[PDB]
């Protein structure tokens, strides 16, 4: 089966998919890890997303939809998390499942007010060597354990990529409520609370 985690930045998509795909065995697809990993690693996508990333712009859809063709399993049930971003992106990703048997099955959207977001992004933490994420206030790094923050969660970028969010992003609700298949989530509730919703949404 394949589920879409829809939602602001900082609504806690990631928390869940991986719980999600540690769990259960989905196939995590992660654009934003996919994409730091080509960046770090210098390749070609890399070092072209780099810019719009930094900047707290979207990747252009071509380079994302090829990165999608590139990783999506043969087999396995998949969560796409951090894509589609766009309107261009979600009708490809349609194409794409149908020359596959496939389609997607559920998109959950991650409701969180404007003021939760910052909250969560600004204290967002990274274990570089293990990638694990934190949160100085809610999962805090075990002491002694060194954690930097990425430069994208500063305040003049958060206030960008919401920005971007709510213009290119915010437009999939309705593509998706239209098909029917969009289940809202209270991602306000904390995290234990809102994955056993998600749970009960994909049955
Ligand atoms: N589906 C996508 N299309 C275009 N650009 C993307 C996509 N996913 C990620 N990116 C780029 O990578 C950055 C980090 O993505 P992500 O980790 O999803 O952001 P967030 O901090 O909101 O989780 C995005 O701001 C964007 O620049
Ligand atoms: N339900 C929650 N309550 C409180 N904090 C959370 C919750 N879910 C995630 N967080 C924390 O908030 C930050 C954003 O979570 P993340 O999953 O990285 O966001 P997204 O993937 O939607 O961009 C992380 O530091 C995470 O540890
Ligand atoms: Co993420």
């Amino acid at each position: 089966m394949i589920l879409v985690f829809l939602g602001p930045p900082g609504a806690g998509k990631g928390t869940q998919a991986k719980r999600l795909a540690k769990e259960k065995g989905f196939v995590h697809i992660s654009t934003g890890d996919i994409l730091r990993e080509a960046v770090q690693k210098g390749t070609p996508l890399g070092k072209k997303a780099k810019e719009y990333m930094e900047r707290g712009e979207l990747v252009p859809d071509d380079l994302i939809i090829a990165l999608i063709e590139e990783v999506f399993p043969k087999h396995g049930n998949v969560i796409f998390d951090g894509f589609p971003r766009t309107v261009k992106q979600a009708e490809a990703l349609d194409e794409m499942l149908e020359k596959k048997g496939l389609k997607v099955d559920h998109v959950l959207l991650f409701e969180v007010p404007d003021e939760v977001v910052i909250e969560r992004l600004s204290g967002r933490r990274i274990n570089p060597e293990t990638g694990e994420v934190y949160h100085v206030k809610y999962n805090p790094p075990p002491p002694g354990v060194k954690v930097i923050q990425r430069e994208d969660d500063k305040p003049e970028v958060i206030k960008k990529r919401l920005e971007v969010y709510r213009e290119q992003t915010a437009p999939l609700i309705e593509y998706y409520k239209k098909k029917g298949i969009l289940r809202i989530i209270d991602a306000s509730k904390p995290v234990e609370e809102v994955y056993r919703q998600v749970l009960e949404v994909i049955g």
